[PDB]
């Protein structure tokens, strides 16, 4: 699970960051 | 060891960097 | 695949930070 | 070695942040 939702999470970090840069 | 470091860190660096932009 | 994927996701997100921050 | 290589990206790159943000 820690796996997993880690994952989610640098995936939401990303999209979140471009669309910071944006 | 590591992956299980880098899952927590990938958490801790979106929690942080949220609270930074805010 | 969503650990590859994240994977993947990591690695771009550090070279995209490091090109802006460049 | 691609989930080894994301997991020390991973870490470098909250290093590198946080650091960048201090
Ligand atoms: O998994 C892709 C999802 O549809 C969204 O994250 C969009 O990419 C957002 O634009
Ligand atoms: C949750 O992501 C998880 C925990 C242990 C193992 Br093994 C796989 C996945
Ligand atoms: C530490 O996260 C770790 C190292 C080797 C294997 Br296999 C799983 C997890
Ligand atoms: C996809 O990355 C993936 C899914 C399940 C297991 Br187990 C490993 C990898
Ligand atoms: C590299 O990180 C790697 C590739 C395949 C398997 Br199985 C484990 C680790």
């Amino acid at each position: 699970p820690l796996v997993v939702a880690a994952s989610i999470i640098a995936i939401l970090h990303l999209i979140l960051w471009i669309l910071d840069r944006l």
